């Protein structure tokens, strides 16, 4: 299973994908850099999360990104579209 | 917002999508004529609720269950805007 954001940027950058993953990291009060197993799919951000020290699920944090969309948005530029869990 | 479960069905039936909800009701302990705005979409199922959240987060502790009971495979679960 992976985490996912949907953004409205086809393709969506890479730099601009970690970019959402710090902001969705510093609400969460996680290192960013617990994400892992990264890539950006067409408009897509995809991701997995690493054991950290908030015991913090992939199904927390993607649904952590629905609840903040509005400032990924504010501080991105991006519209956030979608955000779910897949395999 | 709606919620939605993306399958592998091409394209998705009305009756499948419904019997998701069906089952996803059970498992929240609501009425499933809670479930509201229904739609199925090339293989998507998408609805509103009468939180999307916690709906979401159940489909995918019970993921294993849908699949069996309705037959098909459920690739993404979400909420949209
Ligand atoms: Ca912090």
């Amino acid at each position: 299973e992976y985490g996912y954001i949907v953004t409205d940027q086809k393709p969506l950058s890479l730099a601009a994908g970690v970019k959402l993953l710090e902001i969705l990291a510093e609400h969460v009060h996680m290192s960013s850099g617990s994400f892992i197993n990264i890539a950006v799919v067409g408009p897509a951000l995809t991701f997995r999360i690493r054991h950290n020290e908030q015991n913090l699920s992939l199904a927390d944090v993607t649904q952590q990104a629905g609840l903040v969309k509005s400032e990924l948005e504010a501080q991105t530029g991006l519209q956030i579209l979608q955000t779910g869990v897949g395999q």
